[PDB]
């Protein structure tokens, strides 16, 4: 969903919080 597709996605805390791939 972007978060786990791009280099800055899991660098975003929201994606780290919510997305299990982060």
């Amino acid at each position: 969903q972007g978060c786990c597709n791009g280099p800055k996605g899991c660098s975003s805390k929201w994606c780290r919080d919510h997305a299990r791939c982060c």
